């Protein structure tokens, strides 16, 4: 079935990683530390879902991956929350994104669109990083907002990208359509998620759900946009009929188990 | 007086591109500021880009480069958060130059994948090895020489290999890079036997191991002197780069007549002068220290030195058997 395929890319994913951040150094505590990122490992999987060839399908997902993993390293490195080596998180994360962009090189139509693809909007991207955690969200509109740029864009660059290196008959503009709502709705699953590991203060739109600021039946609205939003983008010719279940089960996750932990 | 000025206009000209660039991105006018100091780091895409015969090609490989070099200074100031610069815009601003030099560069790259090659070529060499220099101090001049190859030679050697990937024809790969491996040990013992006061800067690794005695005087002098070889080679290599020769003295002469002296002494390197003559039968041989009065008579030079108590001793040789010390003192006196 399907979950069997999600569950083998998933660990070739994190193979992929694990090997690539020992053999340059990292110790087995930042090894075990991108080993625990799931989603982050799992969603190049959705993301590739419309590339016909098993066999590129599983070089553009690790590839991808590789990537993932490094930009969430260099926020790891830029938070300094983590207790983990200020200069491994360095170090790996620049030695992960070289090889992502060799390997992602090495599988696009044409090689230059990566870059293209990477740089089109990495304004967009880093300065609402810092917009982002400069100020805090003090009501939906600002959240949604500070998070269609850490959250949907930064998805959103790499489904523009597995369209690119995945080969022919990709649709593009719906691959991303999907990546950033998608994108979305797992950070808010992220944000309403507390793990109570160290110094990790309360998820923004959690507080704001909790403090009254944000109201219960206007995020469940967005929930069900985002959930609208992507469940178009795959049914887009040629589709991504194997997408539906998934956008089901986060959006649904959220609304069921997540939520009820905020009612404020 | 007109290179001089074409490295003026260069340097300006990198600065611009990523100041321009750090703001548009958010970085708060600290940051802004910041990056405008890292000089040599702002200038050096210009010795890099040298064999470019194309001056619009040359501009823009030169500010590319820049960007990127600036973006990787950013990610270390990030990895040792001594800055007192805002982590976030750190890191953000550099991503968003390192992006921004990927796409320039590739832009005017001999092939598609050269750029995305190079950077991945040595990448763990580079990346790991950076993680080696921090965890362990050096402790010998062949410790400090090897963490040095690859937080500064294999650094800049890469963006040597970059020059010559997207500066047209004309480019000699190889010596450009062996260029920038040799030219980057010497700005790099330069930074490091070079003082600046800010914050909890630490006394550099070599400065520090020459202070201590832990590494020789003599040793650091002949090192810049193979740097300066290894150097003026690559760029006699055909087609050349004559410019960069008076380049390469500038740096290394710096190194050597102001930066080494604030960490040695009265005694520069390798042994004392000493001047041989025979005297009375004798066999002398007298420290230029000791020597007092000295002066010209034809192709003698004629001297006089301390011997021992009051006791005055003296001296003629030939100006071919006078070391350059003695030599001096005639022009100082006379
Ligand atoms: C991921 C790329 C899209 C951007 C949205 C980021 C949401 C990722 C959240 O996933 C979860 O993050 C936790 C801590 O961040 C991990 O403890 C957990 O194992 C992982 O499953
Ligand atoms: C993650 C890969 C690491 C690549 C970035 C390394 C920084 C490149 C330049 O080195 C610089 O050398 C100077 C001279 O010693 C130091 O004063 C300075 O702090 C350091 O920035
Ligand atoms: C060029 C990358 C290769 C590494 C070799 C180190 C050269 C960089 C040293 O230059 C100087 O660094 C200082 C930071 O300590 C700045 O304050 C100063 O203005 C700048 O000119
Ligand atoms: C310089 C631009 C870098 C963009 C940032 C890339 C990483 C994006 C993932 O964001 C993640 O969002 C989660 C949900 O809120 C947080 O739990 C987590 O801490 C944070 O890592």
């Amino acid at each position: 079935d399907d979950d069997d395929k999600m569950l083998a890319a998933e660990a070739a994913n994190r193979d992929h990683v694990t090997r690539c951040v020992a053999q340059t150094g990292g110790s087995p505590d930042l090894v075990a530390h991108t080993a625990a990122l799931r989603l982050y490992l799992r969603v190049p999987h959705f993301l590739t879902e419309w590339t016909t060839d098993p066999d590129r399908r599983a070089a553009v997902s690790r590839a991808l991956a590789l990537d993932i993993v490094s930009m969430k390293l260099l926020d790891d490195l830029m938070d300094d929350d983590t207790g983990l080596d200020r200069v491994e998180l360095a170090c790996v994360c620049l030695r992960l994104h070289l090889r992502a962009l060799h390997e992602l090189e090495s599988l696009a139509r044409d090689p230059k669109a990566v870059t293209d693809i990477l740089e089109q909007d990495a304004v967009h991207l880093c300065g609402g990083q810092i917009r982002t955690k400069r100020s805090r969200a003090t009501n939906l509109r600002e959240w949604r907002a500070h998070a269609s740029t850490y959250g949907s864009t930064f998805l959103g660059r790499y489904g523009a990208l597995a369209a690119a290196c995945g080969g022919e008959g990709q649709p593009a503009d719906s691959v991303r359509e999907f990546a950033e709502a998608f994108a979305m709705t797992i950070t808010m699953a992220d944000d309403l998620t507390d793990y109570d590991r160290n110094g990790e203060r309360d998820g923004n739109l959690a507080h704001l759900m909790r403090t009254g600021a944000v109201a219960g039946q206007d995020v469940v609205d967005l929930l069900e946009e985002l959930r609208g939003r992507a469940l178009a983008a795959v049914a887009a010719p040629p589709g991504a009929p194997g997408l539906v279940p998934v956008v089901h089960l986060y959006t649904d996750d959220v609304l069921v188990r997540l939520l009820p932990r905020h009612l404020g």
